[PDB]
């Protein structure tokens, strides 16, 4: 995924008196984790291909709070992943945030490194939670990146997912 500019600083101010969206947002898959006797347990990644979810994108609407709420409207749809568990066994995964809907805290005046997004997905068979911790603003882009943890459950298997994201904000 993108990467913000090493001066990047500061907030991302929201006028209330405007609407917004997210043009973009890719999220960069470190890590997969299968549960196995209870437990998530780390796999390795055999996709030599990239396994980002890129071009995410959709209104951020205002609550009757002051959060936001992401409502994805457009994006590459999944990616198809393999991982390997680490006595052999290779499990095909579809990783996806398909219909998410995530929201931040309350009384949003501003993006910064404290906000965070948190919401559900689900596409065909699999269901699933994320959030999105915010971890360094470009208030004069727009750009923000931080961290990701999801868990769904896709091709039969319980799965967690945390990774790198980008996204861009910016006026409708
Ligand atoms: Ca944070």
């Amino acid at each position: 995924c993108p990467t913000l500019d090493d001066t990047a600083r500061g907030a991302y101010p929201i006028d209330s008196s405007q609407t917004y969206r997210i043009a973009r947002l890719c999220l960069q898959p470190t890590t997969f984790l299968v549960k196995e006797n209870g437990e998530f347990v780390p796999t390795k990644l055999v996709t030599r291909e990239t396994t980002s979810l890129d071009q995410i994108q959709g209104e951020l609407k205002v609550n009757s709070d002051g959060s936001l709420t992401f409502v994805e409207e457009d994006g590459i749809d999944f990616q198809p992943v393999t991982v390997q568990m680490a006595g052999g066994e290779r499990i095909p995964l579809l990783f996806t945030v398909k219909n998410l809907v995530a929201s931040t805290q309350p009384n949003v005046t501003s993006i910064t490194t404290s906000t965070d997004f948190k919401g559900e997905f689900n596409v065909n068979g699999t269901k699933g939670q994320i959030s999105l911790n915010v971890a360094k603003v470009d208030g004069r882009t727009g750009e923000i990146a931080g961290t990701f943890e999801s868990e769904q459950l896709s091709n039969g298997h319980e799965v967690k997912i945390q990774g790198v994201f980008y996204a861009s904000i910016e006026p409708a």
